[PDB]
């Protein structure tokens, strides 16, 4: 129903920034949430941001250890969701993910990995001392 592929990953010095961008296919996108999650190696799975579908506002949602170095926002034209990464810290290094859910716009349980049906390859970060 829904592809997603992730890019704009790499190598970036602490204090830097950098955008994070999935493309997603489906004909009915702005109805659905959309999310990013990490993994750092040795870890497991955190939820980074979540947004809502544009029905609903577009809402969003971060977790709270990031301190709002961190901004999600999604282009429903293009079929795009975006994570603006300022500040970054050594602690950012992980795999990025997206995923989408095409059930829910919003979510009390928005921070379980659980909750999404579709997900992407990942995206790389390594952000150096
Ligand atoms: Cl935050
Ligand atoms: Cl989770």
């Amino acid at each position: 129903q829904v592809q997603l592929a992730e890019s704009g990953g790499g190598l970036v010095q602490a204090g830097g920034s950098l955008k994070l961008s999935c493309a997603a296919s489906g004909r009915d996108f702005s109805m659905y949430m959309l999310a990013w999650f990490r993994q750092a190696p040795g870890k497991e799975r955190e939820f980074v941001a979540a947004i809502m579908c544009s029905g609903g506002g577009g809402g969003t949602y971060y977790a709270d250890s990031m301190q709002g170095r961190f901004t999600i926002s999604r282009d429903n034209a293009k079929k795009t969701v975006a994570l603006q990464m300022n500040s970054l810290k050594p602690e950012d290094t992980a795999v990025y993910y997206c995923a989408a859910s095409t059930t829910y716009c919003s979510a009390t349980t928005y921070s379980s990995d659980r909750l999404y049906d579709f997900w992407g390859q990942g995206t790389q970060v390594t952000v150096s001392s």
